[PDB]
């Protein structure tokens, strides 16, 4: 004849979460940028024998 | 011969909910922004030997 409870009282849990992030960066661009591919010498010949 | 009730009178529950939020922000942009990439010196040579 005994009956159960409507529900059981559970235990409560507290959650504490921490997220930490640090970012650092450097960027350098120094100097002189010369050309590396340049035209060279040329030579041509032409003649009419007849 | 006993009969049930049409329904059972349940208990009424009042719920009070509070949501609070505060936002703050700053924004700064100060200084002098110079050019960092400029043209350099040039040199050229040309000749006809023949």
């Amino acid at each position: 004849l005994a009956t159960p409870s409507p529900f059981d009282m559970e235990k409560m849990v507290w959650l504490d979460v921490n997220i930490l992030e640090i970012r650092k960066s450097v960027l350098e661009n120094f100097g002189v940028d010369w050309s590396k591919q340049i035209p060279g010498p040329f030579a041509a010949f032409g003649k009419d024998f007849v």
